């Protein structure tokens, strides 16, 4: 219509950018200062997931509302087919610190063959990263010094990038396929941060010791963004969607969260914990042994009173939504299936919108509206309180009042942001692993 805006797509990442052949897995976030940060997997050896690749994390910034973007930078890169995969962005409003988290695998490891547990061992009240030699002998890294099983210092030291030094000379990296001492072959959650609006980034901090349980095999970032809670008793809490597998390989969603501006993290329960299924049975994420109830990648939004809603990739064919009354620590037993929203087993994006639409609080949602990864559609969901739970808490559901096709044909992972001008930015996989497309839309367009 007149005044409607939908910009022509720009290839924000593409083959050749930063000398990467392939790209996947978008994250997009507007900072407190108004800067757009876009992160992505720079998939260097094709488009496949780890372990069949060598994947680095790339970031671009825009200081003019997404009209122009910088030359990009690689902010994490491990050697020899060790990969960082699946990024997420959030910022602490209090300190201004921006966080990017990502899943990290040593060479040869991925989802399917990840070992159990955090990869850390507790020695006298502190968690230390374990290393193993080819015989399976176990060592610990204590303040970057490698100790043997009997507590004796060895000739080895490490750095935060995993480099392995013998008497101060680098010989390998503990994440490579050739190191004489290697980290456990499993998933790790890495965190980096920026205190200058995304221009420079810290080295990765491995937070597996805080968030990964002994019985988890895979634990990964659910890519996109996090939130910081605005209302209620958990105001200020930083919440980052994740998902994990149990010993039987079955997937369950959750969030990790920090109440101290990102310094310390913990993981909450999954909506699969004490979940009541349609058949009336109760399950738990630790014991889940069936494929059908799996809950995987997810994104979280906040209701008017602070209540959290976790929107989840799943196997039902439709959107699933979980509810938390305690800031992500636990979830209500009922996972809602919203049959107005197809979910063809793919990542989705959902964000809060800052102003009311048609007199209602609203969210913006993006995914492939089909039984395949196609028909990419952005929706406006208006929030309605439809009743209360037995515990007296408000019960909220969504009215998907406006639903707009934005990408005919291929559409896979995506990430939304609200822009400074009130419009919506969207970075999406409009090709399987090549060009990643950015557009800006206004509400006039979305409602048309
Ligand atoms: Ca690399």
């Amino acid at each position: 219509v007149e005044g409607a805006v939908k910009t022509e797509p720009v290839d924000l990442f593409h083959p050749g950018f930063l000398n990467s052949s392939n790209y996947r897995i978008p994250a997009l976030f507007k900072t407190k200062e108004g800067t757009l940060i876009a992160s992505i997997d720079a998939r260097r050896q094709g488009g496949a997931d780890a372990p069949n690749n060598d994947i680095d994390t790339a970031v671009r910034r825009s200081e003019d509302g997404g009209k122009t973007w910088d030359e990009g930078q690689i902010i994490m890169d491990y050697p020899d087919k060790s990969s960082v995969i699946d990024t997420t962005l959030i910022q602490d409003d209090e300190t201004g610190r921006i966080f990017l988290l990502v899943t990290h695998f040593p060479s040869k490891y991925g989802f399917w063959n990840a070992g159990l547990g955090s990869g850390f061992k507790n020695i006298d009240g502190k968690e230390y990263l374990c290393l193993y030699d080819s015989s399976g002998k176990e060592f610990t890294v204590r303040e970057n010094v490698v100790y043997d099983k009997d507590g004796n210092k060895t000739e080895y030291t490490t750095n935060a990038l995993g480099d392995l030094f013998r008497n101060g000379t680098k010989i390998d990296n503990i994440n490579s396929s050739t190191a004489p001492l290697k980290a456990k072959g499993t998933s790790y959650i890495n965190l980096v941060y920026s205190d200058d609006d995304g221009k420079t980034w810290s080295e990765p901090q491995n937070i597996n010791f805080q968030v990964k349980k002994d019985w988890m095999k895979f634990l990964g970032i659910a890519p996109g963004r996090g939130i910081q809670i605005k209302n209620g008793e958990h105001k200020g809490r930083i919440v980052v969607p994740v998902y994990y597998t149990n010993e039987k390989g079955k997937q369950s969603s959750a969030v990790i969260y920090s109440d101290d501006s990102g310094k310390n993290w913990t993981i909450g329960e999954s909506p699969n914990d004490n979940r009541k299924l349609e058949n009336g049975k109760i399950i738990n994420s630790k014991t889940l042994s069936d494929d059908a109830p799996q809950l995987t990648e997810c994104q979280v939004v906040e209701m008017p009173n602070g209540q959290l809603k976790l929107f989840m990739r799943n196997l039902s064919g439709y959107l699933n939504i979980a509810t938390s009354f305690d800031g992500g620590a636990t979830w209500d037993e009922t996972v809602e299936k919203d049959t107005n929203v197809l979910e063809p087993y793919c990542q989705l994006s959902v964000i809060n919108y800052s102003q009311k639409i048609d007199g209602k609080d609203a969210v913006i949602f993006s995914n492939p509206n089909a039984r395949s990864r196609s028909n990419g559609t952005v929706r406006i969901g208006l929030i309605n309180q439809v009743g209360t739970y037995e515990n007296g808490e408000p019960k909220y559901e969504f009215d998907w009042k406006y639903n707009k096709l934005v990408k005919p044909g291929y559409y896979a992972y995506s990430c939304l942001t609200e822009l400074s001008n009130g419009n919506i930015g969207l970075l999406y996989e409009g090709t399987p692993s090549e060009e990643m497309s950015y557009i800006e839309m206004n509400l006039k367009y979305l409602e048309s």
